[PDB]
C-alpha cells in the first residue's frame, strides 16, 4: 500500500483504489496501474520533473529503503493477474531489486522528489509506475 499527496490530489495503484477514490475520481489509467483521486486537505509531496535513472525506493516487505538504478518509462510486458489479464503496462520503469505484492505504493524518490510507485515485482525485479509526465498534478 502507499499513495502520492500532491496539492489537492492523491495518486495511487489503480489495482487498490478505494471506494472514496472512485467517488472523488479526477484521472485514471489501467494501462498504467495509476488512479488519481480529490482530497479536502492539501498535500505536500514534490513531483519530480527530470529523466533521472536513479533513485531511493521504500519496500514494505523488508521495512528498508534501497538506492537503484532504473530503466526510462516504456511499454512492458506484464503477466496476467486478478487484477488484470497479461499486458503491456506504459509508463513502467524496472530496476533489480525486491517487491512482493503488498509493496505496491511505496514510493521511489530522486534528489528532485518524487518520480513514481511500486507497481509490479517478481523474479528478482521492481516496476515503477512513473508519475513525472504528470504535469497538471502541481497546477
Ligand atoms: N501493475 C500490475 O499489473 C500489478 C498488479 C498486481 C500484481 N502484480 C505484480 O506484479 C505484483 C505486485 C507486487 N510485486 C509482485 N511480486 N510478485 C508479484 C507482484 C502486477
Ligand atoms: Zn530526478
Amino acid at each position: 500500500s502507499g499513495a502520492i499527496y500532491v496539492g489537492n490530489y492523491r495518486v495511487v495503484n489503480r489495482h487498490l483504489a478505494t471506494h472514496n477514490d472512485w467517488a472523488n475520481l479526477v484521472w485514471e489509467d489501467s494501462s498504467r496501474d495509476l488512479l488519481v483521486s480529490s482530497t479536502t486537505a492539501q498535500g505536500c509531496d514534490t513531483i519530480a520533473r527530470c529523466d533521472c535513472q536513479t533513485g531511493v525506493y521504500y519496500c514494505s516487505s523488508r521495512r528498508k529503503h534501497y538506492p537503484v538504478s532504473f530503466s526510462k518509462p516504456s511499454l512492458i510486458f506484464v503477466e496476467a493477474s486478478e487484477y488484470y489479464p497479461a499486458r503491456y503496462q506504459s509508463h513502467l520503469m524496472l530496476a533489480v531489486g525486491h517487491s512482493e505484492p503488498g509493496d505496491c505504493g511505496g514510493i521511489l524518490r530522486c534528489q528532485h522528489g518524487v518520480v513514481g510507485i511500486v507497481s509490479t515485482g517478481g523474479n528478482g525485479l521492481v516496476g515503477f509506475a512513473d508519475v513525472r509526465d504528470l504535469l497538471w498534478l502541481d497546477e
